[PDB]
């Protein structure tokens, strides 16, 4: 990231600590958890309004040391007060504007927010997990502030949970109990902590949504899959993510090895000597030296990271993921619940940053055999079956004699989102009540408000709606501003949050006390469409065919003569 954005984003870190200050009040107040007092305070918002904060409440035992790499432990309870008016520091992971390693292995927080500590009756309770690819990412009010949607009447919570290798190393031998997705067996935890607590903040713990956005949206998923959560929670939205995209999770058992290899383990390939040096090194030097560990083959069959969700390899009484997600959802609890699920209007338009340093990517759409999903594809990708595959992903997307880096991003779109969401519907389709499932497209497109994704995209001055730009519409952060009422800004901001405490409270996201949904009819997907039914929101919002339906299903037939694998 250049150095005119690290300076800028320095100066906006100096700025949000003096707003965060002023925005402040002296209105202490303590509710009781079931692990003893917490303090919290209010605090104002630039729309005047304000709300109670806690921040800093531990649902798990400090990860630290022997706890390291292992599952979570509930914590200890205190008698006394506990200061919750302060935030607690992030998962150890990469600053993506800096470079420098951050955070902490004490990390396992969770925040609780509220217009009325008091209600009248019971409220919605909204468990926000943040994306980042599993290995970045914060529940800080400076990426994901509270104030827009305490002007509704919920609970909202933001959680932490631990990142990078530190939240996902996996080991094969049983005697050393990792057997992997402690990042997930943490967010396990919070949410029943949620459960518990949620009503001594005004919150129904009948009525809890969960949602997420990216490795968020894979998570929310991933704690609708397993079986770890049954009933926990009522609702849930996916947002530009699900467990079976082919990011969300990966095989990573041998790569522990090459970790410590690269943090100067000497020795043999056996796991518990692996453990060991990886127990004693240093935090940040773990995380510092993740990005390396992918090899090219790695990289060039698409996995994404090193570290992440995985099938664990030996059942252990936390056991969050004992089978392949696309075999979970056969057996899901969540399927049974309302869902809402989504995409932006041009999600791989995220991808132009990593596009400017490697120009060489583009090519790949000659024959698409990198895109072909792994499972179908073969070793070198040389197949003829291959090829044939591959052919059927470059009609979809290539518009022309010569590849485009367009047409690269529309691929992306496709491969990463729309497609793994089109193959879970169906999947999810054969196994379930019949409880609704609404499909939203988020096709807002502005520059006046925008979100720090946008400096890591390399998104200044880029038309399209990516990946990570409607966040901006539902928290706030730094980079923020007061948009007056009658702004298009604000105005999405006040239908999102709607739309989303309305499905929350109700498991149906439709409302005409939401300007701009009277001649909106939002019908649930089933099973019987053959062409899937979205709102689509922009300025205007309007009920539309999917417009990525006819590639999704070119992407589909890929799978002719390997139906099972769908």
């Amino acid at each position: 990231v250049s150095l005119m954005e690290k300076l800028k984003w320095k100066i906006k870190c100096i700025e949000n600590k003096f707003l965060n200050y002023r925005l402040t009040t002296n209105e202490t107040v303590v509710a009781e958890t079931e692990y003893g007092k917490v303090k919290g305070v209010k605090r104002l918002t630039v729309y005047d309004d304000s709300y109670y904060s806690f921040e800093g409440i531990p649902y798990a035992q400090p990860p630290v040391g022997e706890l390291r790499f292992k599952a979570p432990q509930r914590p200890t309870p205190w008698d006394g007060v506990r200061d919750c008016c302060n935030h607690k520091d992030k998962s150890v992971q990469v600053d993506f504007i800096t470079g420098k390693v951050c955070g902490s292995e004490d990390c396992l927080y969770l925040s609780v927010y509220t217009n009325n500590l008091n209600p009248e009756t019971k409220r919605p309770v909204l468990v926000y997990i943040h994306g980042g690819g599993f290995i970045i990412g914060e529940n800080h009010r400076d990426m994901y502030g509270p104030d827009y949607f305490i002007k509704k009447d919920v609970v909202l919570i933001n959680i932490q949970y631990r990142l990078g290798a530190l939240g996902f190393l996996s080991l094969n031998s049983e005697d050393l109990n990792v057997p992997g997705n402690a990042g997930l067996k943490d967010q396990v935890m919070a949410l029943r902590w949620i459960k518990n607590n949620c009503a001594n903040f005004g919150g129904n713990p009948d009525n809890i949504t969960v949602f997420g956005e990216s490795a968020g949206a894979a998570s929310t998923h991933y704690m609708m899959l397993t079986e770890q959560t049954r009933g926990l929670f009522h609702r849930g939205i996916l947002m530009s993510g699900n467990a079976i995209c082919p990011w969300a999770n990966t095989q990573c058992q041998h790569r522990a090895f090459t970790l410590a290899k690269l943090a100067g383990y000497k020795g043999e390939d056996n796991d518990k000597d692996v453990l060991e040096f990886l127990m004693k090194a240093k935090p940040q030097d773990l995380i510092k030296l993740e990005e390396k560990v992918l090899t090219l083959e790695e990289r060039t069959n698409k996995v994404m990271f090193p570290f992440g969700p995985t099938v664990e390899p030996y059942q252990t009484a936390d056991c969050v993921l004992p089978k392949h997600p696309r075999e979970m959802v056969k057996t899901a609890w969540g399927n049974s619940i309302p869902t809402m699920m989504g995409n932006t209007s041009y999600e791989g338009l995220f991808f132009t940053s990593i596009l400017k340093q490697m120009p060489l990517l583009v090519k790949e759409l000659e024959t698409c055999v990198n895109f072909v999903p792994s499972e179908l594809a073969d070793a070198e990708r040389t197949a003829p079956e291959t090829l044939e595959m591959g052919a059927k992903i470059k009609k979809a997307h290539v518009t022309g004699e010569t590849p485009t880096a367009d047409n690269f991003m529309d691929l992306c779109s496709h491969f990463y989102f729309w497609f793994p969401m089109h193959r879970l519907l169906q999947l999810r389709f054969n196994h379930t009540s019949g409880t609704p499932v609404y499909l939203y497209r988020f096709d807002f497109d502005s520059e006046d408000l925008i979100n720090p994704y946008r400096i890591m995209r390399s998104g200044r001055g880029v038309k399209g709606v990516s990946h990570t730009d409607e966040l901006t519409y539902f928290f706030w952060n730094q980079l923020a501003k007061r948009m007056p009422k009658e702004s298009r800004e604000y105005k999405t901001i006040e239908r999102m949050t709607g739309i989303w405490t309305q499905f929350a409270t109700t498991g149906n996201p439709y409302s005409n006390e939401i300007e701009g949904m009277e001649n909106v009819s939002w019908d649930p997907i089933e099973k019987s469409d053959e062409v899937y039914k979205c709102l689509n929101i922009s300025d205007e919002l309007k009920m539309i065919d999917v417009p990525e339906m006819g590639k999704i299903k070119q992407w589909e037939s890929m799978f002719e003569k390997h139906r099972d694998l769908f």
